[PDB]
DNA sequence: AGACAGAAAGCTCAAGTACTTAAGCCTGGTCTTCACCGCAAAAACGCACGAACGCGCAGACCCCCGCGAAAAAACCGCCAAGGGGAAAACACCCAAGACACCAGGCACGAGACAGAAAAAAACAACGAAAACGGCCACCACCCAAACACACCAAACAC
């Protein structure tokens, strides 16, 4: 039962477009798509933690390294959501 | 009132103490110039866990061989337009000069803010029980795959 991101894009995508289906093919690009997402924003998280003598990974890492990786509003729009939701879940 | 005496500062004259020098030149050799202090992190050896090792079974799926339809791939040929060569020329860039700027070097002052130290707690990890989200199985539905018709409209000729 080898484990993926495939019921979440397609609930993402069921909220953005509801009469939009996805192909198996397209399926596998955003798999591939999400986990080398991960990779890139966790590496970057991990090279702040350690120059900075540091043991944990919190938002502060995430965000910076998401300002340092996505490339202009796309940063703006994410540091915004990031925030939004760390936010929303703090305060439950 | 004055005359006598005693008590004074003074003054001088013997003991005790601090300080100084100690021939000229010359030749070799040997020895030594922070010592004792103790944390850093590279390392020794035991102990206990547990990750990877072995080996055995399952079967999935990759390799090989077969025949046919169909198409792309290979070959040949005309030829046109494109790559390349030669030529003009003009004004774009390099070169040389004189005058001047500001980069560079050094200096000192002030202090913002970086690195360290000591405290203190909110936050992350652990063990546990728990149940519901995400996976597999398998069904049915309809998007786009396909074939057949057709109108449309770019191409090139004149």
């Amino acid at each position: 039962r080898k484990e993926s991101y495939s019921i979440y894009v397609y609930k993402v995508l069921k909220q953005v477009h509801p009469d939009t289906g996805i192909s198996s093919k397209a399926m596998g690009i955003m798999n591939s798509f999400v986990n080398d997402i991960f990779e890139r924003i966790a590496g970057e998280a991990s090279r702040l933690a350690h120059y900075n003598k540091r043991s944990t990974i919190t938002s502060r890492e995430i965000q910076t390294a998401v300002r340092l990786l996505l490339p202009g509003e796309l940063a703006k729009h994410a540091v915004s959501e990031g925030t939004k939701a760390v936010t929303k879940y703090t305060s439950a």
